[PDB]
């Protein structure tokens, strides 16, 4: 809504709608009848439109996006309409925030004033459209081309003050924002003449091609695959036509952006990260443990990067290790991955210390006493789990909550280890474990709600995209990456080589490859998962050729050798002849003529397979709802932002169409592979998508 209030001849105009001002319909009905109430009053002289609270306006109400409301009128366009056309002169009093529609707005006033430290920015780019109610035509008006083209296609915010000698702002003060625009009401109001719109002035600039040519170039190597970066720049080149053009060139603009994928992909997203902390059955308002210190079990790599999450965000952690160099070589290469951030522009070295100093190291159970969430980051084998399960389950404080950082063992088995299952949970990080997004919150058979509300919680604070997932054998993220790798290796046997699927999926969006990410992860790490499989009870197929690479001793990065070759401080990952021998003598001795595959197929064959179980895993309700597989493909397997994930992506293709695909592929090599969801199959049947 809008509060209205006349005070000495000027009509105060107050958005009001928590926590941004959004301008949401009461909203801009609330500015539109406050006008008219305004117009119609013939003691008010001049308007002040201005936001309560911590806001002038951080734009569209994003509670609105997905209804009817959203453009039930009057629109954005329709209240600036009203405001350009006022005859009583509108003055915007700006502080705090003044992003997208809510700058749009301001743009459309016939005089701006702002107070210094207000944000201002058109974010637009971000979500994959630009901004479509005049802000690509007026902003370079009041800025000029270039920084208008700069804020609009990178949507950074701008302090307020910074704008001073543009014509953005009349009058920058310093001090409350509303007392200097009334009286800057005041004096408009007393004299008469018509006054000035923003859509009368012009783009002057001396050289527009010569900057634009070099501007595009910059924003097409930058933009890459995201295709609202370059429109906001067109958009913004139309500021040099008049207005009405430039106006009808940017609603195009818009209305193209609105149309793509890459738009959809980036909603989904942040709606995705949204909705990731909601599970079923534990309500918000759920109540959660304080969780104030925390202990992490091991100074490896996981452990080590576990705890600089906790340190970032200013909780004090206590590491655990059974021997005094452990310890002293983990908090070492803490301290190393710290200081060389630093160096790149991430950190001071001042923020490096203030971290460090909030990291403790003992070599005994007995200081973990205090600690609200232990983590238990040691080496995966159920043997020493117990041991430090057991050892956990005496000393820490009734309360506590104790995690396994566990990728492989049973959660529910390590919880009877103890005498409160209730309190154990996966908290499985995702390596390296201070820069990957992605926690995957195991909940276990007997885990609390109370303790999976507060661990979400948790989650929120150090700054992790957490999602929930079942127990069973790879929880969401490693069942369904099996399933991508097992397509990988079956596509080596009938034709490809490593390098050309990496490239393929590549080219398709993902950051890298399977064969370059098993590379990476240690392929003996595989190689000990997969001798589980047959000794168990399953009987699933995989090609040998992973098993062949590992009897050869090629674990990837850390022994110089995998399915590529790596030379110190070199990048490129380098095709090597001795593996491609043995997947072409495999393919010999399999009975296979070996073929030429299409990328086509390759990425078809790999991005299906993780559909599938994602449809499998949906079913079973190890995952809550679609979007959490999508947020953990973004988050911890590098798939690419701009088409949303698996899940988002399979839609987009059309579940009738890719079910075809998996019959089809469900006739060649390995066809049990490819049979098909059930969950996937019936949402094709009904013409849905399994998120909308
Ligand atoms: N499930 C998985 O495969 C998976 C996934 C992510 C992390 N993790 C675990 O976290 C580890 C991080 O690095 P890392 O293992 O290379 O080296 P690490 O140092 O973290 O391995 C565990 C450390 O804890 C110590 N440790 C072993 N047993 C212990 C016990 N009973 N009590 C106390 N301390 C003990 C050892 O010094 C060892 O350095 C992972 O590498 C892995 O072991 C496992």
């Amino acid at each position: 809504t809008a509060q209205y209030q006349v005070q000495d001849g000027v009509a105060v105009i107050t958005l009001d709608n928590p926590p941004v001002n959004g301008l949401g319909h009461s909203t801009r009905l609330g500015i539109v009848e406050g006008m008219t109430r305004a117009l119609d009053d013939a003691a008010v002289k001049a308007i002040v439109i201005t936001g309560a609270g911590k806001a002038f306006s951080g734009g569209a109400d994003i509670r609105e996006f997905n209804t009817p409301k959203a453009m039930q009128e009057p629109t954005l366009h329709s209240v600036i309409r009203v405001l350009e056309g006022s005859s009583k002169p509108v003055v915007a009093a700006v502080h705090s925030v003044a992003m997208g529609g809510g700058l749009e707005l301001a743009l459309g006033c016939n005089y701006r004033v702002a107070s210094k430290g207000a944000q201002i920015a058109l974010p637009e780019v971000k979500l994959g459209l630009l901004p479509g109610a005049g802000g690509t035509q007026r902003l370079p008006r009041v800025i000029g081309l270039e920084a208008a083209a700069n804020m609009i296609v990178s949507g950074t915010p701008v302090l307020s003050e910074k704008f001073a000698g543009t014509k953005l702002f009349d009058e920058i003060v310093d001090g409350d924002v509303l007392p200097a625009a009334v009286k800057f009401a005041q004096n408009v109001g007393a004299a008469t003449g018509p006054h000035p719109k923003v859509r009368d002035l012009k783009v002057r600039h001396e050289n527009p091609e010569g900057y634009l040519g070099f501007a595009r170039n910059t924003v097409a190597a930058m933009a890459k695959n995201f295709p609202a970066p370059l429109k906001c720049l067109e958009a913004v080149a139309g500021s040099l036509k008049p207005f009405e053009q430039g106006l009808k060139q940017e609603r195009e603009g818009f209305l193209y952006l609105v149309t793509t994928p890459e738009s959809r992909a980036l909603r989904h997203a942040f709606f995705g990260e949204r909705a990731a902390s909601k599970i079923p059955d534990v309500p918000e308002g759920t109540p959660t443990r304080k969780i104030e210190k925390v202990a992490v079990i091991g100074a490896g790599t996981m452990g080590g990067g576990i705890s600089m999450n906790f340190l970032n965000a200013g909780i004090p952690v206590t590491i655990l290790e059974t021997k005094q160099e452990a310890l002293d070589r983990g908090v070492g290469i803490i301290r190393k991955n710290y200081e060389n951030s630093a160096k790149k522009g991430k950190l001071t070295q001042e923020k490096v210390e203030q971290r460090m100093g909030l990291l403790s190291t003992t070599l005994s159970y007995d200081d973990l006493k205090d600690a609200d969430l232990i983590i238990e980051a040691v080496f995966e084998e159920m043997g020493v789990k117990e041991t430090v399960f057991k050892k956990l389950d005496e000393v820490a404080k009734q309360g506590a909550i104790l995690a396994s950082n566990t990728s492989t063992l049973d959660v529910n088995k390590i919880a009877s280890f103890t005498k409160r299952p209730q309190d154990v949970v996966g908290m499985h990080f995702f390596s390296p474990a201070n820069v990957m997004k992605l926690l995957e919150v195991v909940r276990g058979e007997k885990t609390g709600k109370d303790v999976l509300a507060t661990v979400m919680q948790v989650g929120k604070k150090i700054k992790k995209t957490a999602v929930v997932s079942g127990v069973c054998d790879g929880f969401i993220g490693n069942r369904m990456i099996e399933q991508y790798s097992r397509q990988a290796g079956y596509l080596l046997d009938e034709g490809a080589l490593p390098e050309q699927v990496d490239k393929a999926i590549e080219k398709f969006g993902f950051a890298m490859g399977p064969f370059r990410m098993g590379d990476l992860a240690g392929n003996d790490i595989g190689w000990a998962i997969r001798k589980r499989r047959a000794v168990d009870k399953p009987e699933i197929q995989y090609s040998k050729t992973a098993d062949l690479l590992c009897e050869m001793g090629r674990f990837g990065q850390k022994t110089g050798a995998g399915w590529y070759d790596y030379k110190a401080g070199d990048r490129k990952p380098y095709p090597n002849q001795q593996v491609n021998d043995m997947i072409v003598q495999h393919s010999k001795d399999l009975g296979i003529t070996r073929r030429k595959i299409s990328d086509e197929e390759i990425v078809e064959r790999l991005v299906f397979a993780l559909v599938n179980e994602g449809a499998r895993i949906l079913e079973e309700g190890i995952a809550s709802k679609a979007s959490d597989i999508d947020m953990v493909y973004l988050t911890g397997y590098g798939f690419p932002l701009f088409r949303g994930g698996p899940m988002l992506y399979a839609d987009q293709v059309g579940l009738y169409n890719v079910a075809l695909s998996m019959k089809r592929y469900a006739k060649g090599y390995h066809g049990e592979a490819w049979q098909v969801a059930p969950l996937l199959q019936k949402l094709a049947d009904e013409g849905k998508g399994f998120n909308g």
